[PDB]
């Protein structure tokens, strides 16, 4: 599986990127009975400026079908 | 953070579907330091034989950057 994780920009090092993973990988592991070698992560950080656009082209069109939808609504 | 899980398809149910929206929504409150509101997450189902668009798109060009790279290779 490919996991993509979009967040607002944050102080992230290199040991916290790999726990990041680390843990993802874990869950992904136990729930959609895969291995770790099926499995790679993307962290892209979004400006708040720009999550309009993620809202818009990601988040509003799958509300419908996400397996956890948000607690905001930015419908502009 | 919105989070995007692309797989092969499976059978999932609700319950499935929503441990685990849980599971990953905890491992983002813990590296991340979200709130529960601002945490969505969409699973979406990718035929096999369309895993190399995705590979094209979203690992390949991005393959340094990713927090956790893919053992397998579709440039071999
Ligand atoms: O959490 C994040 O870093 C983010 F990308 C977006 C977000 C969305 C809604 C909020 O209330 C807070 C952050
Ligand atoms: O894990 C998945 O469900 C998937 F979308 C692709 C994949 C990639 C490499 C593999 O070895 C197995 C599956």
């Amino acid at each position: 599986p490919h996991i993509d994780i979009k967040c607002f920009p944050r102080e992230l090092d290199e040991q916290q990127k790999a726990a990041l993973a680390a843990d993802i990988t874990d869950v992904i592991i136990r729930h959609l009975n895969s291995k770790d070698s099926s499995i790679s992560i993307a962290l892209q950080q979004i400006q708040p400026e720009s999550w309009q656009a993620i809202w818009d082209a990601e988040i509003a069109p799958q509300m419908e079908a996400l397996i956890k939808k948000p607690g905001y609504s930015m419908n502009a």
